[PDB]
């Protein structure tokens, strides 16, 4: 399953511009977000293309 | 910016599982592509786990 990310892409947990894609929860996140999903799971994850 | 994610993450290049990504190519590399991609190149990278 591929996935279109728009230009204005949020966070899917709070109202930020979204930075990173988590390929095991399949989800966008920002910065602050995406931190700590780090700490908490063991997940692939990427930054998304500027 | 607009752009295509999908649900595994696969080298840019050839298309095999991915290990790498890389800030300046912006590109996702497996092991093999990113070894090279040091050989000829020095930039900001990170394992994708
Ligand atoms: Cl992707
Ligand atoms: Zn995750
Ligand atoms: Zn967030
Ligand atoms: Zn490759
Ligand atoms: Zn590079």
């Amino acid at each position: 399953s591929r996935q279109i990310v728009d230009a204005q892409a949020v966070c899917t947990r709070c109202k930020e511009s979204a930075d990173f894609w988590c390929f095991e929860c399949e989800q966008l996140l920002c910065a602050k977000c995406f931190e700590a999903h780090q700490w908490f799971l063991k997940h692939e994850a990427r930054p998304l293309a500027e």
